[PDB]
């Protein structure tokens, strides 16, 4: 009779994906905001460059999506990176899209070494080929939920 | 080898990007869904944990619920006043917190929604791929906190 919500031991919760996702995400996001605090290229500014670096030219609605951010906040953090010279505006079709500038690449490239090193500690000593299974699963899950 | 995330396929294979996107989807859905039961993911998280754990200090509720002892202490105080929890005493004197009869019945009344959301979330993944996914996420975390 598999365990169903609500779970009845500490060990059952330990196998409930939605609980695991959050303890680990609070953990990644916690250790990184305070190691980023140094460069003070905040998670806000980090997330958005990361997404444009990956998808190329994005709308602000799209940035708030990939970047897991509110639409207004995105746009604020976007006018920053523009005025700080890290991204610029453009327009293909016609609504208001954002792009990465050469200034923005380099900024990324600089923090990059830190992000990776955190990834490696995160993953720690997990089996590689099981960490491939896990990230294909999670990638399948994010496809079916949007 | 992959870091410089210059592609979706690469980003979307970055565990902390998946971990973030997926986490946000789940709690916004449930917070929203349960908004009439006034069970936003905070209050629900704690009760969830009280169910699974049994008796936690204001402090273990903080860890498990990824919050600050004050905000938790406040989340805890809504639940004692909504009729879903009770501040108790350890079998020593560390200030702990349990579910009530109404609180227990509340997660019970709620469960079809959560398990339905959970079925939605992790539904059509190969069940063995999923078990592995779960083992790994549990491995990864153990190594960080041990609680």
């Amino acid at each position: 009779p598999k365990p169903s919500f609500p779970y009845g031991s500490p060990g059952e919760l330990n196998s409930f994906l939605p609980y695991l996702l959050t303890r680990i995400t609070h953990i990644w996001s916690s250790e990184l905001n305070q190691a980023l605090a140094s460069e003070k290229l905040p998670t806000p500014k980090l997330r958005l460059l990361s997404s444009l670096s990956a998808y190329g030219e994005l709308t602000v609605g799209q940035l708030a999506t990939l970047g897991v951010m509110e639409q207004s906040t995105t746009s604020r953090t976007v006018d920053q990176l523009v005025d700080e010279g890290l991204a610029a505006r453009s327009i293909d079709q016609r609504k208001r899209t954002v792009v990465l500038t050469r200034k923005g690449k380099k900024k990324l490239a600089e923090i990059s070494p830190l992000i990776n090193d955190f990834h490696a500690e995160l993953v720690g000593n997990v089996d590689p080929d099981k960490l491939q299974t896990c990230i294909e699963v999670l990638g399948e899950i994010l496809k079916g939920k949007t």
